[PDB]
């Protein structure tokens, strides 16, 4: 109060998890390179093969603020595959 009024305030160093899906009949190009694990980020599957309609997948990795937010969000949604994102 005594200094500032009105902030961002945004400040989460932790694990997120962003709900991702896609529907498409041709994201094995995406399972393959999601699957990389190239840098500290996981993924939870929803189906392998049961979901007929649209291919739903987590995405767990760190995040130190909105910076990498916006960054694991662009990154995610790199290919033009995925349609609904959470």
């Amino acid at each position: 109060m005594p200094s500032d009024s009105k902030k961002p305030t945004i400040i989460y160093p932790c694990l997120w998890d962003y709900r991702v899906i896609m529907t498409t009949k041709d994201t094995s190009t995406l399972k393959e390179l999601l699957e990389t694990y190239q840098r500290p980020f996981k993924l939870e599957f929803k189906n392998t093969s049961k979901n007929a309609k649209f291919y739903s997948f987590n995405v767990s990795m760190e995040v130190s603020n909105e910076s990498e937010r916006n960054e694991i969000f662009q990154k995610i949604s790199q290919l033009d595959k995925v349609v609904q994102t959470l």
